């Protein structure tokens, strides 16, 4: 089989002067900058809207896109707003940090004006209903987006109007008129969002590159599909979560993870035919070229932290019916490009998941040195063919932190397992190894390319202070980077 390699960079990574990534010109560049090395795939994260903590897999729904990557330029360029709206608008301090914290704030005025803009067209509403048309979810999102704005921001189980908090159409039809303009903002935002996110998708693929997207096995507490669809998950009267999602203590950290997802009444989706997957599953084949399903576990046996929890490891192994839903997948669909995310807990009901699909699993080859004897089912000479190998993912350390927390016999250990030539930074050292693999696939972290420190880390898991706020600067993507990446593509036969 056809070997390849690709980058993992969020498109919030990216530079700009917006203070965060976006579908504008220095994705394009971006792109061009994979085409120049021989690169097969660009990894993101999730495209969906973040809430508090800015986490990307706790999202107000499952399609909406993350309206702070829609680009001030492109915009400009298509004669909707101009740029004496966002010169010297000031998003941030850093360049390689993010500031979520007023972003939101700060990009309000200028996406209305856009909007306004947008609709005074003499099209306009024959392209945005166009669009809804390929699009249906939009509306009720946006309905959604702007009664949560109404009452404040506030999560939907502590809204104060419990009629519209469970859709009686009264109420429903009353917030539909009373707040008709805020809600024809949000479609005409998601407009956008994918009018945009479409053109950086089709330059991609007509150069070769191939996009990987995210899928988040869960959504959050306060979302649209809580709202209109919670009979999905186990909920009481008053949509607050039965149990919340989470992950227990393993081996090597004693506390484990509490998420605060809704957990799924597999039982509805088994009966329904797994309509809302298959429907998800699909949109997201449509939103990619390669589709990463997050945690893997949890179509096998997930946690379920109780209510009344006080640490996470409060919980049980509950089934869910993974080998039913992959195979309506399968027949309903075809055979599709998806990978599966299966790090963690695996148990036999997990790799028979995984053997019968076929599709992909990972490999972190960070997890394989901490056991000397080379054991570790993470060690580069355990990996198979189809398997995706990372040096790390975004929830790892980056390489360079990485290597500071070893035993200095671990040390020891990785550095001859790899063969470190003297006076070589560990991270191209690492690197060679990973490419060296048999896997068919191999994503570098565009952290590790350009050597930067342990500062640097996207995600840590259970946490909320400081997470994806890591950006690159243009500055740092020297030729000599670029040159390096071309070569380990070359060398180890993983081109175009
Ligand atoms: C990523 C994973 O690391 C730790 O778990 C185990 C490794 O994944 C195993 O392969 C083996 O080496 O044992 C390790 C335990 O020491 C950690 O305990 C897990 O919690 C962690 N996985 C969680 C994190 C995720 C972030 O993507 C989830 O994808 C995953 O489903 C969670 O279980
Ligand atoms: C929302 C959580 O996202 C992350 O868990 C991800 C994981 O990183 C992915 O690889 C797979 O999906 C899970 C979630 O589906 C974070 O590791 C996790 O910390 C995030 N939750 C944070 C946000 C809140 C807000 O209430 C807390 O409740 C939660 O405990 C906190 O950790």
């Amino acid at each position: 089989k056809k070997r390849a390699s690709g980058v993992l960079m969020h498109i919030t990574s990216l530079p700009g002067d917006l203070g965060i990534g976006t579908f504008g010109r220095e994705a394009y560049a971006f792109v061009d900058f994979l085409v120049e090395t021989d690169q097969k795939f660009w990894q993101i994260l999730p495209l969906t809207t973040t809430s508090f903590g800015d986490s990307p897999y706790q999202s107000f729904s499952a399609v909406a896109g993350n309206t702070h990557l829609i680009d001030f330029d492109l915009l400009t360029l298509e004669g909707f707003i101009s740029k004496d709206d966002y010169q010297n608008i000031s998003f941030g301090q850093d360049p390689e940090v993010v500031d979520y914290a007023g972003l939101f704030e700060k990009r309000r005025p200028v996406l209305e004006k856009a909007v306004k803009n947008f609709l005074k067209e003499e099209r306009a509403t024959r392209m945005l209903s166009d669009f809804l048309q390929e699009e249906k979810w939009v509306t009720d999102f946006a309905e959604f987006m702007a009664i949560k704005e109404h009452f404040g921001n506030k999560a939907l189980q502590e809204w104060d109007d419990k009629a519209i908090i469970r859709r009686e159409e009264e109420a429903l039809a009353g917030y539909r008129q009373k707040l008709s303009e805020v809600i024809k903002y949000h479609e005409v935002t998601q407009y956008f969002f994918y009018k945009q996110w479409f053109e950086l998708k089709e330059y991609a693929n007509d150069k070769g590159i191939q996009i990987i997207g995210d899928m988040p096995i869960y959504v959050s507490a306060d979302s649209v599909e809580v709202w209109t669809m919670p009979e999905l998950f186990k909920l009481d009267r008053d949509k607050q979560p039965l149990a919340i999602a989470g992950v227990p203590a393993d081996d090597f950290s004693d506390d484990g993870q509490l998420w605060g997802n809704p957990i799924y009444n597999w039982d509805y989706h088994k009966e329904s035919d797994f309509d809302w997957w298959i429907y998800r599953i699909q949109s997201g084949v449509k939103m990619y070229d390669y589709l990463r399903i997050d945690h893997f576990k949890g179509f096998s046996d997930y946690w379920e932290i109780r209510g009344d929890y006080q640490t996470a490891n409060d919980g049980s192994w509950q089934p869910a019916p993974g080998p039913e839903l992959f195979a309506t997948i399968k027949e309903k669909l075809g055979d599709l490009p998806i990978i599966a995310e299966n790090l963690g807990y695996i148990d036999e009901r997990a790799e028979r998941l995984l053997a019968g699909t076929g599709f992909p699993g990972m490999k972190i080859m960070e997890f394989g040195f901490y056991d000397t004897t080379g054991n570790s089912i993470d060690i580069p000479h355990n990996y198979t063919e189809n398997t995706i190998a990372y040096a790390g993912t975004h929830d790892n350390e980056v390489i360079n932190g990485w290597f500071e927390n070893l035993t200095v016999e671990q040390k020891a250990y990785a550095e001859n397992y790899m063969r470190r030539l003297p006076n070589e930074p560990i991270t191209e050292t690492v690197l060679r190894t990973l490419y060296a693999t048999v896997s068919q696939t191999t994503i570098t972290c565009m952290q590790d390319l350009l050597d930067k420190p342990a500062d640097s880390r996207m995600n840590m898991p259970n946490t909320v202070g400081g997470n994806w706020q890591w950006r690159m600067r243009k500055e740092d993507l020297t030729e000599n980077r670029k040159a390096f990446l071309k070569e380990i593509t070359t060398i180890y036969n993983r081109g175009n």
